[PDB]
């Protein structure tokens, strides 16, 4: 159109950090202080533990001074798991389900100083191991590795089974002999059970605890009253895991596992505040996320067609929550479609294929329905979903097995793997809304509809049910004050004064978003 | 001499930097949404084969991504395949298919045009880019290591998800892109795959540089791309190399149908709390241009797979290459002209000896040997490992085997794909000081490079020296419309003055 | 108590830090170049069998690069494999082949000689470094986590680059570092292959802890590096534990011939538009140093592979160790004193306690059990598995078969290679707030560990319990040519009353 030049840009000479070189003027040499190992609690339950692993378990424990901000517990147990055809070599078909411990625990409640913390771990981890930080997730237990697919088998190098002479790299692996201590008991000839001795320390994900922060966690101050009371499902269909070619007694349907010997301990470190670091503020502030299923509804689905058969004929289930009414806009949301019932005790859990997401908020109506699979991948990619597509998707994924000519019909479903499914993460920021005023913290009340179409691993002629869930996680602050007194908040804010807020493009802490 | 006075610092854990009100604040957020994303169709319907030209025309207002992508769906058919085959961990992609497909691609934006090729760009780039991102740009992002991929072997990119523990290695079946294969009958001897695949397009000035975060474009009145489009198996389809072929069949033949193609964007209105978008937006948009290439026909008479200083030393050397100023990098990779299969790994040659002259600065690196020269190449963002780089044999043991027939040696010896070495004008070292880049000085390059090819003992085959420069290149966005990009170009007077840089809003580009 | 008003941000993508004339500068380059780099040869013809002394003396004009590396070239002959064998995914090199194989260096800067000892460094150091800046030192970063390597297993660090997904895994054939295989003759039962190896010198004061981009050295108008040559089998080759003997053998029989070594490094001009260089350049150059060791012969009665918890205790103590100051960092390792196979993985013990006496502080850390000494290792760097650390029985299912025979158990059973265990002053807590690192305050230290073995029960052997030093350590170089180097020593009252350094010119050391 007019007269337009490139402007006058100003020159640097990048060089390498090598040339900053060392001197007096620009050198500090640091000596140091640090949290330590002394001192370390390990603190046993108030009554001998359930011997089974299923039951109330309190810890009660006040501790002085400081205490480490990401408190771990400390469990031990022996499985035996029975039913398995004998002459089975077992090799890299057994371990243990990803977060075992957090698995193992449906709710939580915490007291600090009188303030009680309810929180559901088991809930918490299925969303959060999808979309954390994959080096975070592996302190925080030794079972890292997230399932990609429906079944485990030996045969095949994805296998989290694999133990540790078999795997190059311990954050893939759930099995024995690589991140875990275990001890397998002497099999006699012709038997069909096996024991195996587990011990496992894994970061409890309960609030107010600091499992985002493993390495670094801020400490807690002067916790004169200090419970931490589990719903204890420490249960085989929470915590172990057996590789779907293992092959069965005839018979017998599924594997039978029972634990024996259940302990569990809390750990945690415990020390006096060094005299370098001055006072202690009056106030110390903890972030500590609020995640919440805000709805659910619930079909049986039947597939009429093969799962395993041409993707675009898979039938196509449609579920649409309620209306959610919420008081405040959350951060961020998560929507998944779980299978109600699995079918194995010891399998990976399943998820449907999430193809379509429809998504009203207030007269919003129909919000992402020009979205295809890969782009709500995309999308929940955005927000940290940690897996390939693959698993997201719920598709087929050993195609050549079901189209050989030599795989009956009839073994063609049997033989089918599947994604294990999806988990869509979108913040309102995402949806593009018009209502401006619809911003993450806002205190505005607002009501959101899911509606998702999903593709589910079932038989043609065969149904199962499915639960679409629809999670917030919502930004959520604990306070520590001087005389012992803690509260929780959430941050909330007018829309006013998140519309004048400036901008944050790139020792100050920002927490929320 | 006495060492000086330090000063003194306790280290200790940021857990007691303790937040607190006078050092937290709450955010709130803004982004870029997923709603209005738009899929775009070609103006008329695309070649049933994937071959030819191929037109996007969709002005977009306000905001439009800045890295838009192309979603390709079509069904393969490959025959010739022997009956009863398996097929396990045999079939999948070539890296980056959709780039390699595209040999030329024109985007133009309010009336200015920019002319790139995306094949010639993405060949070069997968081998000194962050892995990182190129995952981010296409499903398939991992780079063949070796001349030969088999399925008895665990570095095989054709492992199926199943067979992949970390899916950034898999250009695979049921890891990264959706499929699906049609049921195969009994004594079948081909099979059928419908593939989809979504990746970034990169061509200027998309930003495949940035694609989690990249800069958007505004005021789109005129949005076209068009393609060359050669959707074609040879630049698609991957088939490992110990696949069996029905007899008398010298290759696989592999027929492409279905065809489809989509642009998809990110399209939104700027939010209110952004407030006025700057006059001139400035995108990084690196230009890169063959500088010159020569060939010969490489003719070996002892054996690739013998003692590795008794290869044939191949020489070759470019003309002159006359410059009218500086580029940032360079890129020296020599090509087998003439793939002997279709859906192999591309073949390079390794290079064991560069010489640089550039203006009367003779013999620039002559004392560096391959180890020296991958070491070179590594510090400018070379990427893959020395066994590939070097284009050694990669598997000794297999012909040193006295029951492997010295005829049957040459069939099973697999060597690295080969070299490609990126160097800098500082890495030169020259004596003249004002050859530095981005300065508007002419110079004169010629290239030396020896290096060692894969063919037998008695035969021979054509290779190609090429000889890359990346350019420092602007595109400006003016609020009135009008798009321009430029050279970024200075004295070098303007450089050899300018402030050294040796590590939050101020960006730095070029380099 | 009322929660405290906190301040609003609005968190947005950098893609709206628009790129403008406001905020974009554009870079050139100034950089180290890859000319005029130096290959070096000794003073004397190299021991033909890597047993000798071996010296660089070569003065260099203005700048050195502070990570040279040593080129090794040699031919490994190895004998007594039984006839047929493939020998597929089974020979390799141990980790850090070069370093290992040099007990002690000394090098001269203008007449300072600093003397280290590489062997004892690099065991300490692959530990508990960054595992990007180990695969930078050497081709064989890998560290082994078992103490038996198998092809049938695939935690092999002897497979091959054509069955390497990820490069770094690797210490076999193929990948990371040129071979040649010499043909194999039918019935032979030895085998041929030439090696070479390109790895960063772990010697003060080089910059191994910074090779991508080290500080270099200036003016050295003497310039001598000399190691004690060890490059003997033992140290530098690996066999997989099931590569099969031929009948009567016990081990394999090595040679080494035709060894070469030089010693590589860039040198060049520093660039006109650095100006001055400062009249005294500081370098960090860590003191590595064993402060106690003491033995026992550990004899077993239960088998290593039973009940874990009755596999038998054993517990050195060291005599009490006096230090002038108080250093960064201890590291304690209970090392198998004479391998029972030269071409195996070291072993270590499991570390099952450990306790800790500081003046007259006793008992620290006897409440932690294995799990949390991990722990304490990992927060100081240790980067390999539980399962190595441990000593723990790794394979616990072929121990339980009952088609295992009792006798053939102990020969099957693999363990964890063992534990390295990291700790500061800090981790202590000690009431005696003084003892700090760096300061310049006298202490006494004695270690008690609690350790498994993997003996067989009725068997036993020497095992020596060493605690190691890390101390933080400068070296100056003054223009006038002089070099110094000092322990940066404060006293405790300097160190408290210090400013909290609780998080880009600027640089911290030490610490």
């Amino acid at each position: 159109m007019g007269m337009n030049t490139p402007p006058e840009l100003d020159t640097v000479l990048q060089a390498p950090y090598a040339y900053n070189w060392p001197t007096s003027k620009n050198v500090k040499i640091a000596s140091r202080i640090g949290i330590p190992y002394s001192t370390f609690q390990t603190i046993q339950p108030v009554s001998d533990a359930p011997n089974n692993g299923i039951g109330q378990i309190t810890f009660n424990q006040p501790l002085g001074n400081l205490t480490g901000g990401a408190p771990r517990l400390r469990v031990s147990f022996t499985a035996e798991i029975k039913n398995i055809l004998a002459d089975s070599s077992l090799k890299d078909q057994i371990g243990l389900k990803s977060f075992p411990v957090n698995r193992s625990i449906p709710v939580a409640v915490i007291n600090m100083n009188g303030k009680t913390f309810t929180s559901y771990p088991a809930q918490l981890i299925k969303l959060h191991q999808y979309n954390a930080d994959p080096l975070e997730l592996a302190l925080l237990s030794p079972c890292s590795d997230v399932d990609e697919y429906n079944k485990i088998k030996a045969v095949s190098m994805n296998n989290p089974y694999r133990q540790g002479t078999e795997s190059t790299d311990s954050r893939m692996s759930r099995g024995l002999g690589c991140n875990y201590a275990y001890y397998i008991h002497p099999r006699a000839a012709g038997s069909t059970s096996v024991k195996i001795d587990f011990v496992v320390d894994e970061a409890l994900v309960a609030n107010p605890t600091q499992y985002k922060n493993i390495k670094d966690p801020v400490p807690f101050r002067n916790l004169n009253t200090f419970k931490v009371i589990l719903d204890g499902q420490f249960k085989p269909e929470n915590m172990i895991g057996i590789a779907d070619d293992v092959k069965l007694v005839a018979g017998k349907a599924d594997f039978e596992v029972d634990i024996t010997g259940f302990k569990i301990n809390m750990l945690v470190q415990n020390w006096v505040a060094p005299l370098e670091i001055g006072d202690i503020p009056k106030t110390i502030i903890y972030n500590t996320p609020l995640i919440s299923l805000e709805g659910n509804i619930s079909s049986m689905c039947l597939n009429t067609k093969d799962p395993y058969g041409i993707p675009g004929e898979r039938n196509k289930h449609i579920l649409t929550t309620h209306s959610m009414a919420m008081n405040n806009v959350p951060s961020m949301f998560a929507v998944m479609v779980s299978q109600e019932t699995p079918t194995k005790k010891f399998a990976p859990d399943q998820l449907a294929g999430i193809i379509g997401l429809e998504i009203k908020v207030d007269s919003d109506v129909g919000i992402f329905r020009e979205l295809e699979q890969q782009q709500l991948y995309e999308l929940s990619s955005s927000n940290g979903y940690n897996k390939r597509f693959s698993c997201f998707s719920g598709a087929l994924a050993n195609g050549l097995t079901v189209a050989d000519p030599a795989v009956a019909a009839g073994n063609k479903f049997k033989e089918a793997i599947f994604g294990a499914g999806s988990v869509i993460f979108f913040r309102p920021s995402d949806l593009g809304l018009k209502d401006y005023n619809v911003m993450a913290n806002a205190n505005k009340s607002i009501n959101m509809q899911v509606q998702a179409t999903f593709v589910t691993p079932e038989a043609a002629g065969t149904g199962a049910h499915y639960k679409l869930e629809v999670f917030s996680i919502r930004d959520n602050l604990t306070y520590s004050f001087e005389d012992g007194t803690f509260m929780d908040d959430l941050t909330l804010y007018t829309p006013d004064q998140l519309l004048r807020s400036p901008l944050k493009l790139t020792l100050m802490r920002v927490m929320g978003g």
